[PDB]
């Protein structure tokens, strides 16, 4: 495979955002794989970038739940409460969703990118992308993997 | 070792020498995109930039959150306290976090511009001086043009 | 450098 | 300064009282100071000794503090107890606070001993003692310090 | 240390508690023992560790005792302002009593190993403790020792 | 030319 063609086609906003693990499994299994590089109060580009987005997650994640379960939970009960109210939290859950995903694909990316190699990455992504663009009949039955 | 010293101690600090966010993500920004379309992997500019997103993307969100819980409550007739309890709790954890990202932004952008050794010098000397009891302290606390000047 | 790899992880496009 | 006449006025039972940290903000410096040593299993002297009076103060500080606690409520409560058993709780927490006020200046000695050198904190007690002899016009605005240095 | 040296403290840790000698005696011996090592300055392990526990043992004893004793006394005279009262105190003087014994079988340790050795005193505690974990009718009547102690001074 | 600090720590005066 063409190095430059892989690289235009790799990116991990491009995804389905079906393809990304649960958050629970993808915070555990980056803190699994990043407390030894902890320990060692290693520098490494994903080692600290990776650290910042479980640090974001788990700060921010379970409070943009609970404010669309609010949101939820207040156009429900009734009008007693308005609508401006609900606009503004659900302007900000949005917001705040939007960066979470964000965080959380490039989570997925600076881990894989720590146990595999970014180009392992990249290349997985594009051959991923191929993947998908060929119809179910003409294509593997299951997906590709990294070195798998 | 002397890394988590200095951090606990930029933790230990009054949350009055800190400046204001809107100063702290300007001069941010201003230092970094030299290093953003340098395409650099420092690790302040690493740590700095990633703070600066953050903050930039929670800070009106929490604030929010905080004014409109308040003002809910004032009216009362709204759900029930349960949502302003909700809200309060949210916020408070949303405002450590963005307390502590303020905190490492400061000290990373000071230690890209000017030495992470005149940084944490100062920073020891600023916790030492704030620690004792004012009978046995100075008068005066270590200003901040201390970074600026090499050694 | 071949990739963007700009403000330190991958840029959005 | 001269040495000698130094390491004379540097003790550190000297010192009001109020120059010493609280007891909390002290034993969690020294734990934090310490545990690297706790980990490698030293043998130094000011590790052992400021492990030795952690675990002293650990003990018996919120023992005493409850012992005076109760001395008071029993002063109240009046007819309860009595009159020497006041007092022999009053004594015996009275000597337990000054072995405890022993072991908190002990270990701010061997803490500060350990981080920096005795003969930096002897020498800043020295001349602390000095600054403090002084009268506030003539001190100036600069007292005394350590003042740790890092070099790239 | 050795794990030898592990074994043997952490079994002083667990014994009968009438092995070691009354705490009068423990503290005189250990002050006798070690003023030489006060005068000369010595920094050595054992030193310093007993030392420090003999002060604290000299601080606290008479006062978690006499702590116990007023508790006793006020639990016989009624009239208590609650049951907290007992309650906390006696709780008081039982970590107090806790902290205290672990302070004797570590002051025991350290004066002996001055004394003797830290190899002999670990041999000694695995020795004694084989003795009495093992029954009778397997073990020998009268307990080990350190026979440095109990060996004639002989002179021509 | 040495300070008392006997027993290992520093005593009264």
């Amino acid at each position: 495979m063409d190095i430059n063609a892989s690289r235009a086609l790799a990116n991990v906003y491009d995804l389905p955002d079906d393809f990304f693990p649960k958050i629970d499994d993808l915070v555990r299994d980056a803190k699994d794989a990043l407390e030894p590089y902890w320990k060692s109060d290693s520098i490494k580009k994903h080692v600290l970038i990776a650290t910042h987005f479980v640090d974001l997650i788990e700060d921010f994640w379970q409070t943009t739940q609970g404010m669309h379960e609010i949101a939820e939970s207040l156009r429900a009960v009734g009008g007693s409460g308005g609508a401006e109210i609900h606009a503004h939290l659900k302007a900000y859950a949005k917001i705040n969703e939007e960066s979470l995903d964000r965080a959380r694909r490039l989570l997925w990316w600076h881990y894989n990118c720590l146990l595999w190699g970014e180009a392992q990455v990249t290349n997985y992504i594009s051959r991923l992308r191929t993947w998908l663009s060929t119809p179910e009949k003409y294509r593997g039955r299951d997906a590709p993997t990294i070195e798998a």
